[PDB]
C-alpha cells in the first residue's frame, strides 16, 4: 500500500547532474515520501532518507550488470501491490520493492530488461 | 506443447526492445520460457511469478538423474536454483536449449 | 582408458550445443572430465554401485580457480579442487594411480587461462 | 586538477601496467584516490608521520555495486562503500568535509558503470 | 628471506602442467615453497618442509584476484605485506615481502597481467 509518484526527470537530471556519468540519462524515477527510486541508462540510484529532518542520506548505485536475476510476483487482490525481487551479486538476499499504484509495472520491468539483459 | 504465437503476445510488454521468444517447455503447471536473452520461469490464483535469469548470469548447471533434476548456479550467490523434471518433462531438450543459448 | 570420441560425441550429441564440439576427454575409473569447446562437462556415475548419473556443465570462463594437491605417499594419489564462480567451497575430485593427472591440468590450463 | 599529474605519473610509473595511465586523483585530507585507466588505488597513510604507507587497487571491473551516504556530526561528512565481485562486505572510505566528495562519485560512475 | 628461482630451469619442471601459451615470468622460493608469477597465473606450490612428499599447486588465474594491496612499514623500514583478494574466498592471501624480493616488480608484475 501507498502511491508513488513520477518525478520530473529534467529538474531531476539538473539535480543529479553533478554525480552522474558523463554519459549517463535518466529513463524513469519515482518518489515514495521522501526517498527516490531512479533508472538511469547504467544504474539504479536508490536515494533514502532517514531522521525526522531527512538529512541522513544515503545514495546507493546498482548498475544493471550487478543485477544477476529477478523476479516480478503480481498481486493477489486490489488491496494488493506486484513485487519486485532484485538480486544483486554477492548478496544473499534479494531487494525486494512495491510496485506501487502509480507505478508503471510493464515500463518498469521493460527498463530492466532493457538495461540489463 | 506451448502456443508461442499466444505467450509472445502476453509476455511482449515485458520483453527487451530488442528481445524476442525462442522456445518454451512446460514443466508441470510451470514454464521455461527461453528469450533470446534469458530464461523467464513463469510459476503459478492471480499470483504468477515471472523469474529472469539472464543467460550471462547462468556459471554453470548440472542434470542429475527416473526423474531428473535441474541445478542452474548464478553468478554472485552460493546457491543454484534447483527444478525437478519429472517424467514427461523434455529433458534433452531443455538441456540442448540451456547449451545452445548460453555457451 | 583412450575415450573414443566419435562415439562419445554420438552419445553427448542431444545435450551439445549447435556450435559445439568435443575436444578432449579422460576417464577417471568409471567417471569422465570432457572437454569442449565451451565447457568441461563432469559426467559422475555409480554404475554397479548406485543408480546415480550426474551431467556437470562448466563453462571455462566460470572456473575461478584450480588446485591438484599429490600423496606423498605410495599410492601415487592425486587430488583435483575446482572452484567455481560463486561457490567459496570447491567441487572435488580424487584421481588415482592411473588417471592422467598431467593431462588433465594442462588441458584446464590451456581451455580455461 | 587537485594534483600534478604529471608528477604523479612519474611517481607511480613503476607500479603501473605498461599501457595503463592516470586519469584524476583526489585528496581525501592526507591519503589519495588516483584514478587510472584500470583501477583505482586508494593510497592510505597511517600514524602520525604517516611511514606506514597502503596502495589499495580496485579493479573497475571488480566494482559491483557501490554507496555514498552521510556521515558524522551534523551529516557533514561522507563514506564511501564499495562493493566487490566475490565478496559480501564492502570496502568502506571515510570521507571528511573539504574531501571532493561529488567529483568522487562523478569519475566512479565514469570508470565503473 | 626469498631466494629468487631460475626460470629456465622452474619452465622444464613446470611445463608439463603449464599451458601451450603460458610463460614464467617470476618466481620466489621459501624453503621449497614457492610463489610463481605465470603471463597466465599465480601458482603457489606448498610442499610440507624439505623432504615432506606431499605437494599443492593452487593455480590462481589473474582474473580471479579481484583486488590487491601493498602496505610497508615505513619509510626506511622496507618490510611489506602483499594481500590479494582471490573471487568467492573471503580472507586475503598474505604474502610477507621481506628480504630477497623484488617489491616493485611483484606491483609492475601483477598490474600488467591482472588490470
Ligand atoms: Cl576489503
Amino acid at each position: 500500500g501507498g502511491n508513488a509518484a513520477e518525478v520530473n526527470l529534467d529538474e531531476l537530471a539538473q539535480e543529479l547532474g553533478p554525480i552522474m556519468g558523463d554519459n549517463e540519462q535518466l529513463a524513469l524515477a519515482y518518489r515514495v515520501i521522501r526517498d527516490m527510486f531512479v533508472f538511469t541508462n547504467k544504474r539504479l540510484i536508490l536515494i533514502d532518507k532517514q531522521g525526522v529532518t531527512g538529512k541522513k542520506v544515503s545514495y546507493h548505485s546498482v548498475p544493471y550488470k550487478a543485477i544477476t536475476h529477478f523476479e516480478v510476483e503480481t498481486a493477489g487482490t486490489f488491496d494488493m501491490d506486484a513485487e519486485l525481487k532484485l538480486w544483486i551479486s554477492g548478496q544473499k538476499d534479494p531487494l525486494v520493492k512495491e510496485l506501487k499504484k502509480g507505478t508503471d509495472v510493464v515500463g518498469i520491468q521493460k527498463t530492466i530488461a532493457n538495461f540489463s539483459l
